[PDB]
């Protein structure tokens, strides 16, 4: 007090990679708490916690253990209604999940393959083996990470245009939460926060309209998304035959 | 004014509402507990029917207040009647339902429009038929004639159910988009399927589609608002050997 312990999932740079952990960090700072960060990575999670969890994020509030990023957010609104609210109501929760699933299929799907080797190489030394064989086999390969990531220069141009439905929303609002951000923003942002933690070449063009919301989000809470290990999201260079990355239109 | 608001409808020959914008307005009004004074009429003569006030419907008249556009009407009701059940819970709902609505219009309305545009024409009021024909055959392209656009729908309709899975995924975990009770998010989404049911002379969904629970409860709301005599069934799509599996069965 005013502190809550958080079990992180970090890269070798100390930088968070897990989007679930990312939106939980933002949710905690939204509520105005200080975070006691427990470092670590993909391996040894059960041992790092008291045996209470095989997954992160996990928080400990005084001595109350809360598992699952979604549950954590609901817990914070329930126990601390006096601090800035994360959810507007039940309708937000349902429509959030629809947006989140779409971002995951549209952005995370393709980008995961484009950065799967960077993902591995940027991980903690103890993690790299576990990440290698399991990722190139479970999620899956069926073969190896150098072969899956190869050719990303050809895939990355194809993603920006597909994000237009999301651009369409942010064109007419400052935050998903309106004039101020909430968990809808943080959950959406987590997709791009993960991407920045592993993207050793930028997935978006320098003038993508998303940049306004993205930079503001990453700057929130004293630069929560500006950890020294983070990579630029912007700088994608396109070719004559590439698709236009976004709709260029003004503006009645 | 008792408890009454006037609504300029957009009806087919059966008296059934076709416009999804009008549909979600009917639900919004009933959600607020109002009685609806319906002004009938179809696609033609809207400027005549209104005071020269609108070329489009829905329009409502609340005592002397004329209100245009279904989204604005919903906001107007929440602003003027904060004592009656809320349509929006806040700004976040508004932003995220636009995202869902946009997706539903791209995924469901677009393909089903092409599949039912001739039925749409045939079911409209007699005085609207030629206008709907000429209008649609120049604007939304399709394009050819109504007959050509709708031709081959038996091969296209089986392709739509699989693409609705992202929407199923949400409804499999909640009673309503609004939670334990419906609100404008539900009514806006339902309006897509209400429109479809008004023009679909062959069913677009299988009898066992997991969407049916929400759809039937939705259509049944407010004394069967979605059960007007003219409505066609959404269910009964007959899949053939080659067709894709319509939904995830896990």
């Amino acid at each position: 007090n005013n502190t809550i312990t958080l079990y992180d999932l970090q890269l070798e740079s100390g930088c968070t990679i897990s989007p679930y952990v990312w939106r939980t960090k933002y949710a905690l700072k939204h509520k105005g708490f200080d975070i006691d960060i427990v470092p670590g990575g993909f391996t040894g999670i059960l041992e790092r916690t008291g045996g209470r969890s095989e997954r992160v994020p996990v928080i400990v509030d005084d001595g109350e253990w809360v598992l699952d990023s979604w549950v954590i957010a609901e817990y914070l609104d329930e126990k601390y209604p006096d601090r800035p609210m994360l959810f507007e109501g039940p309708t937000q929760k349902n429509l959030m999940k629809f947006l989140d699933n779409w971002l995951w299929s549209t952005a995370v799907g393709p980008w995961f393959r484009c950065y799967i080797l960077d993902y591995h190489d940027l991980s903690l030394p103890q993690d790299r083996d576990y990440v290698r064989w399991s990722r190139e086999q479970w999620f899956l390969g069926g073969q190896r990470l150098e072969d899956v990531q190869a050719g990303r220069e050809d895939r990355l141009p194809l993603v920006p245009p597909t994000l237009e439905p999301f651009r369409r929303i942010l064109a007419e609002t400052k935050w998903l939460g309106g004039d101020q951000p909430n968990f809808a923003d943080y959950s959406a942002l987590a997709v791009f926060l993960w991407t920045a933690s592993v993207a050793r070449t930028p997935p978006l063009t320098e003038d993508d309209p998303l940049r306004d919301w993205l930079d503001r989000g990453f700057d929130l809470f004293d630069g929560l998304g500006r950890h020294p290990g983070m990579n630029p999201l912007f700088g994608l260079k396109l070719r004559e035959g590439d698709p236009e990355p976004f709709v260029r239109q003004t503006g009645p």
